[PDB]
């Protein structure tokens, strides 16, 4: 119903945001200059996706035509793994700030749990493929993000998978200053992280739900995996509310209290993907939507399963 969440930074967060994760850097400034048009007010970033300059360019024509105004935006950008370091955090962050033209971010987060040798590889590697760690923990690197709320740079910084032990270390650190507003996890109705979203939610941690469309584009899909978009399940579901598979898909984080990212870079599906506030899913149609778990995992790298941080031994 309402649009945005309150954070426990006392800001107001949009539940719907547009994804910015492989759309081409041809094709992302159209994509976040129609997105705005069409009421989008919170895009996605990463520094890793290496198209923020390219998303900076719609952000700033944008607030440069007066369609919307800096505050009534919400940006979010990610802190890179090779970047865990407490002397590259700031660095990373003003290369972020730079390419989107932005003189802040609205919500930093550690990409993920795993630090990476710096460098110019973001997935540096060992001859056997294994990706090279960090030394840098999670808490030495919380301590920098919360550096960046201090000098100005970012209005609110939280986490992305972290497993709830992972999240629970954050908010036991010695001296903590700042807790995280946000985990950004992978959720959809064939991985609804029931156990870590109570955990989190339980803490007054908003969880963005990240692939809620099951990424049918991610680069490592196979013919025989699962697809939610043609599940007739959901189809059903669907026809039945009179809206898309992709609409229920997105309502359905919505109705959790979860804030939702589906990503496109087609003018239409943009539109559509946010025409998501004027229906409702049953308590029955959530309950049903929850039963298709079957802890299927899209976003998770062979390359880092013996990284210490490797989130996804855990149950959870
Ligand atoms: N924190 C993290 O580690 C992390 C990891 C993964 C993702 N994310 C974030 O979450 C965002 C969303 O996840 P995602 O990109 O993995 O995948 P997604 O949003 O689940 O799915 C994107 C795919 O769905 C298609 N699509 C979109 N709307 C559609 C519609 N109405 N009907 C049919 N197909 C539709 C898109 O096609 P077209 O673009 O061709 O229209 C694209 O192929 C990412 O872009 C990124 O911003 C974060
Ligand atoms: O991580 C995301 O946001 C989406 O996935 C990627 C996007 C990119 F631009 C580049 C790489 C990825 C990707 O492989 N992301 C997956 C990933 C990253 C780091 C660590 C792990 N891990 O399992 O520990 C997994």
């Amino acid at each position: 119903m309402a649009s945005r969440i309150l954070l426990n930074n006392g800001a107001k967060m949009p539940i719907l945001g547009l994804g910015t994760w492989k759309s081409p850097p041809g094709q992302v400034t159209e994509a976040v200059k129609v997105a705005i048009d069409v009421g989008y007010r919170h895009i996605d970033c990463a520094h890793v996706y290496q198209n923020e300059n390219e998303v900076g360019v719609a952000i700033q024509e944008k607030l440069r035509e007066q369609v919307v105004k800096r505050e009534e935006l919400f940006i979010v950008s990610k802190l890179w793994c090779t970047y865990h370091e407490k002397g590259l955090v700031k660095g990373a962050c003003q290369k972020t700030l730079s390419d989107l033209k932005l003189d802040y971010l609205d919500l930093y987060l550690i990409h993920w749990p795993t630090g990476f040798k710096p460098g110019k590889e973001f997935f540096p590697l060992d001859e056997s493929g294994n990706v090279v760690p960090s030394d840098t923990n999670i808490l030495d690197t919380w301590a920098a993000m919360e550096e960046l709320v201090d000098e100005g740079l970012v209005k609110a910084i939280g986490i992305s998978n972290f497993n709830h032990l992972q999240v629970e270390m954050i908010l036991n650190k010695p001296g903590l200053k700042y807790k995280p507003a946000v985990n950004q996890i992978e959720c959809h109705p064939y991985l609804t992280q029931e156990k870590l979203i109570q955990y989190c939610q339980s803490k007054g941690i908003v969880v963005t739900a990240y692939s809620p469309l099951g990424s049918p584009d991610r680069p490592w899909a196979k013919p025989e995996d699962p697809s939610l978009l043609e599940d007739p399940r959901i189809k059903a579901i669907a026809a039945k509310h009179n809206k898309t598979t992709a609409q229920v898909l997105i309502r359905f984080p919505m109705q959790r209290n979860l804030v939702v990212i589906p990503k496109s870079v087609t003018p239409e599906r943009i539109a559509e993907n946010f025409k998501v506030f004027d229906f409702e899913l049953s308590s029955q149609d959530m309950t049903t939507l929850l039963s298709y778990n079957r802890n299927w995992r899209v976003c998770a790298l062979l390359s880092c399963t013996s990284h210490k941080d490797y989130p996804f031994h855990e149950e959870f």
